[PDB]
C-alpha cells in the first residue's frame, strides 16, 4: 500500500528523512531546505504559517504531519473534516524539542524503535557541543537580529528558539538579559545598551539587506564592539532555529564562533 506524507514544516521534513522515510514525502513547506539535493525536487505546498487545505489536499496525502508552527488553525481543521489523518506536535523553546520531535514522527509513522536510535544520536551530539561551550571563559554578548530588507527588523528575547542556541553555545543573549520577550522591533536603545559582541543572523535575512555594508546601516549597529569588529555569525532559519536532528551540530558551530568572539 501506498504512502503519501506531507510534512508542513522544515525540521519535521528533516526527522522523516533522517529516519529514512523521505521516499514516502510528497510535498513540502519552504522552510524545508534539508536535505538540500532531496526536499528541492519536491513540490512546495507553501508557507507554513500561511497554509490552504486545497494545496495540501491535492496532493493526495495518506497522512499530514506537522508541528505547532503550522497553520493557520482553521486550515488544519480543514484537513480533519476531510477526513486525512493529521498529527500536529508541540514545538517548545528547548533544547529537549528535537528529541521529543522525532519520537512522535516516528511513532507517527510506526518506527518507534528507529525514533529511539535517532534520539538518542541527537542527544548525544547535542551533550559534545554543550561539552565544547565549556572552552568559554567569558561569554560573549549576542545580539540575534530577525531580518526582512526595511520591512521588518527584529531582536529575539527570551522564550524563542534562538535563546535556547545561544545560552547552550556559552553566550549571553544581550536582548534577553534586557528583558525582552519573543521578537520585538529593533531599537538603536537596545542595540547601543546592548554592546553586542557579536551579531546573529540568518543567511536571506543577511542577503535582504544588502550584506554586512547594508546591516551596518541598521541605526545603532555600528556603534557595536560586533559593528566595529564587523562580527557577524550567519546561519540558515532551518539549522539554527529549528530544532531538527542538526542541533547538536549547530550549537557546535555556535560555540566555536562564540569562542572567536569571546577572544
Ligand atoms: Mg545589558
Ligand atoms: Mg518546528
Amino acid at each position: 500500500g501506498s504512502e503519501r506524507i506531507v510534512s508542513l514544516n522544515g525540521d519535521i521534513t528533516e526527522i522523516i528523512f533522517a529516519l529514512g522515510m523521505g521516499e514516502y514525502v510528497v510535498g513540502v513547506d519552504s522552510s524545508a531546505t534539508y536535505p538540500p539535493e532531496r526536499t528541492k525536487m519536491l513540490p512546495n505546498i507553501g508557507y507554513q504559517r500561511r497554509l490552504s487545505a486545497e494545496g495540501i489536499l491535492s496532493l493526495n496525502p495518506t497522512l499530514v504531519i506537522g508541528d505547532e508552527a503550522a497553520g493557520p488553525p482553521e486550515t488544519l481543521a480543514q484537513i480533519r473534516a476531510a477526513g486525512v489523518p493529521l498529527a500536529i506536535t508541540a514545538d517548545p523553546p528547548s533544547l529537549d524539542a528535537p528529541q521529543q520531535k522525532i519520537r512522535f514522527v516516528a511513532q507517527a509513522l510506526g518506527i518507534p524503535q528507529r525514533g529511539e536510535r535517532l534520539a538518542a544520536q541527537v542527544e548525544a551530539e547535542i551533550a559534545a557541543a554543550r561539552d565544547l561551550a565549556r572552552r568559554i571563559t567569558n561569554p560573549p554578548h549576542v545580539l540575534f537580529l530577525y531580518l526582512r530588507g526595511t520591512d521588518v527588523q527584529q531582536v529575539a528575547g527570551r522564550n524563542t528558539a534562538v535563546d535556547v542556541m545561544i545560552a547552550a553555545a556559552g553566550g549571553i543573549n544581550a536582548a534577553a538579559d534586557a528583558g525582552i520577550v519573543e521578537f520585538k522591533p529593533l531599537s538603536p536603545e537596545v542595540v547601543i545598551a546592548a554592546q553586542p559582541d557579536v551579531l546573529l543572523v540568518l543567511d536571506k535575512g543577511l542577503e535582504s539587506v544588502g550584506g554586512v555594508d547594508g546591516l551596518l546601516k541598521i541605526p545603532g549597529l555600528a556603534d557595536t564592539p560586533a559593528g566595529r569588529q564587523r562580527r557577524i555569525i550567519a546561519l540558515d532559519d532551518l539549522y539554527l532555529l529549528g530544532m531538527g536532528p542538526r542541533t547538536g551540530q549547530a550549537l557546535t558551530d555556535l560555540t566555536i564562533a562564540f569562542y572567536d568572539a569571546a577572544q
